[PDB]
């Protein structure tokens, strides 16, 4: 659609063709590039309209368009009673309560067929006086866990497997950083013989579905999956911000006209609703609540003795 | 004017001897019906009155024994587990706020900290190479 | 009938507030020292 509107504005013909590789090439200590970057350097492909962010290191080889959408790296987390009421305590303790309740009252029928009750009521009382605080402190510990449930804390743990999409910009950031979180991320993906890394986004999504998998990619993908999958949600906010642009040849005169046209589309806000119409999809549509039903037995049983 | 002295800016201008010495510090704020809505969700304590009046009218009609005992039983179970849950989640919230330093606040993103623009502070920092300061530099420069 | 009954129920329900709160606070204070 971007290609079509640009064709309308500029009166230019575009021909869409594929390449086997989708990576932009990783940057080690030497200069190497793959896919779009080498093609643009060699000036053999007139346009590369694949989405790519604006970073410092690749501004010297190609020309970017001025950012129109802000973006940054963000993390995605996979999520694993009457109203969630029988959860905290084992369900094999509530029956002992009925046991003691029956047994204390059985004592009247045992005596029939002062000091006699001084033991029975005592044992009643000392036993049942435990369970209230038992379930209390158990769910206390549970939700105490649940209210201590950023990149740094994951930078001190790899109990949950995570990775990055092959040949991105985050890897270069991680190696080019100076604070321990980012080098630890870089080393984690570089270690394990690249198995912690994911070649393609789709099998990363498969990793997300099958187990708790996290990816350190651009946000719009993260809330895209969030809007397209309700078993997961974008975590926190952006960790950084960086520019956004379209691949154009270095020093290409057509770049200025393309930027002018896209700016003209920007003032009218057409791109906003353009993204919104593809921002629509199929995604997302108390503790003692059942006690409120558990007590309907009252409004029902108030009639048996009545008549 | 209230100004700052360091090695880099003392070689480009002249300065008088220090006449007061101080340091840089971080500032933070000093900090009945609550806890009756958050531990357990709010609609509960509004339906709890009915969750009493049910058995209330039950035994009202029953008295008007075996039946009294067996209804007070379910009511007493009822109370056992519900109060356990209430005080449970309350103690959980309290214990969290009890269990929960410049390093601690620096290492968490729950608190946001920064400084003024174009002050001497950034010069003093970016001149140095300290691990603590580098993590604060990263946090403040981020976003 | 109901007259003593509501009194007893409310008495038990109120007095199980304080002990639950005390148990909660005691567990929380035991936590800090452990």
């Amino acid at each position: 659609d971007l290609l079509k509107e640009l064709s309308n504005i500029l009166g230019f013909l575009y021909d869409v063709k594929l390449v086997p590789d989708g990576k932009y090439g990783a940057q080690n200590d030497k200069g190497e590039w793959n896919g779009m970057v080498k093609e643009l350097i060699d000036h053999r492909a007139d346009l590369a309209v694949a989405p790519l962010t604006i970073t410092y290191v690749r501004e010297k080889v190609i020309d970017f368009s001025k950012p129109f959408m802000t973006l940054g790296i963000s993390i995605l987390y996979r999520k694993p009673g009457v109203f969630s009421f029988l959860n905290p305590l084992s369900p094999d303790i509530w029956m002992y309560v009925l046991l003691a309740y029956l047994g204390v009252s059985v004592v009247l029928f045992v005596i029939a067929r002062a000091l006699s009750t001084r033991i029975v009521g005592g044992i009643w009382w000392f036993f049942t006086l435990i369970i209230i605080s038992s379930y209390t402190a158990n769910l206390a510990a549970f939700l105490t866990v649940e209210r201590m449930e950023s990149a740094d804390d994951l930078a001190k743990q790899t109990k949950i497997e995570y990775g990055a999409v092959r040949d991105g910009s985050t890897m270069t950031f991680f190696k080019k950083s100076k604070i321990s979180t980012y080098e630890k991320m870089w080393a984690f993906m570089s270690s394990r013989q690249q198995s912690a890394l994911v070649k393609n986004s789709d099998e990363g999504i498969q990793r997300v579905l099958t187990t708790d998998y996290a990816l350190l990619m651009e946000s719009t993908s993260i809330e895209y999956v969030t809007q397209r999958n309700c078993n997961l949600t974008q975590i926190g906010g952006l960790i950084d911000s960086k520019g956004y642009g379209v691949g154009t040849p270095i020093g290409s005169p057509y770049r200025d006209k393309i930027t002018i046209a896209i700016l003209q589309l920007q003032e009218e806000g057409k791109l906003h609703m353009m993204k919104e119409k593809w921002w629509r999809g199929n995604g997302c549509p108390e503790n003692i609540g059942g006690i409120f039903i558990v007590l309907a037995a009252g409004l029902v049983l108030s009639v048996f003795v009545a008549i």
